[PDB]
């Protein structure tokens, strides 16, 4: 059974997965994804170190493969990710001139979003911009452009592709009482009230075992920020136990503005945290109990 088909019967938009060319061209990832998922996120091929390794020197081969594959198979695409302190080449983090940094940031956003204009359902416009205490991460964008860098990014993205949903994405938003979750709701409500075009809040939802239980309350709290939508963007669960997966599925089903769930990979060995077997398909590329547990929860 397809958990994507099943969740859409609940009025959600998708149940999707991260992937890229190295996965699609190997084993049975492509077959599982056609059959069982309805959306894809580039795991790495759209990041800054992959797309613009040197100033003005764009590489789109891998990203193009994912976008074409996704389109040919009618899968939704979430763009990931534009403004991020990680996996950032040194030529970006070294710049000390404010005007130069605005040019670099706006060029990167505009170029990527224009190349795929109209094809991308949501873009993670800024990623992981918060410290664990709820304060803004003082990345190079923060230090050189200023706190306005968030507003500039979102306005530039809206201008580049008015079709796309513009998201802010972050992790450890899994407990409503956590300082970071409070700060995410507060800031996004504030930025939207200043007219900044933030369409969705993405919650990565990289969980520890037992972490599922708090996600319903947290996801419902993120929805009170007032964005049109929220989403689970990078789900995986240490030990990969069914309890935590079904908890997140019900969290989503309980938030009317939560459009769907993306799982961060098809099969355990290919997971960035493979040693915790955190995914829904195993080393054999066969569905695990959590996957069947999701099937039973969606019927």
């Amino acid at each position: 059974a397809s958990i994507n088909d099943l969740i859409k019967t609940h009025g959600k938009l998708y149940f999707g997965v991260a992937t890229d060319e190295n996965r699609l061209t190997a084993n049975t990832n492509a077959a599982i994804i056609r059959a069982d998922f309805g959306q894809v996120t580039p795991e790495n091929s759209m990041k800054w170190d992959a797309t613009e390794p040197f100033r003005g020197s764009f590489n789109f081969a891998n990203a193009d493969y994912l976008v074409n594959w996704a389109q040919q198979n009618g899968k939704l695409i979430r763009g990931h990710t534009l403004v991020w302190h990680s996996q950032l080449p040194s030529w970006v983090s070294a710049i000390t001139d404010r005007n130069t940094m605005i040019d670099v940031m706006k060029n990167h956003i505009t170029t990527l979003m224009t190349r795929y204009k109209g094809k991308i359902y949501a873009w993670d416009v800024v990623n992981e911009i918060f410290n664990e205490d709820g304060s803004l991460r003082q990345s190079v964008f923060y230090n050189v452009i200023g706190e306005e860098y968030i507003s500039i990014a979102f306005q530039t993205a809206r201008a580049a592709d008015p079709n796309a949903k513009l998201y802010i994405n972050d992790y450890n938003l899994d407990t409503a009482s956590y300082a970071k979750t409070q700060a995410m709701v507060s800031r996004v409500k504030a930025w939207r009230a200043a007219g900044i075009p933030i369409d969705g809040i993405g919650s990565q939802t990289h969980l520890s075992a037992g972490g599922g239980a708090g996600v319903p309350t947290a996801l419902q709290y993120l929805a009170t920020a007032g964005t049109p939508e929220v989403a689970v963007t990078e789900l995986d669960v240490a030990t990969g136990d069914p309890t935590d997966y079904v908890d997140v599925v019900n969290a989503c089903l309980s938030v009317p503005s939560c459009v769907g769930i993306t799982v961060w990979g098809v099969a355990d060995p290919d997971s960035w945290r493979a040693s915790t077997t955190p995914l829904l398909f195993d080393a054999s590329y066969q569905p695990k109990p959590a996957y069947n547990a999701i099937v039973d929860a969606l019927r």
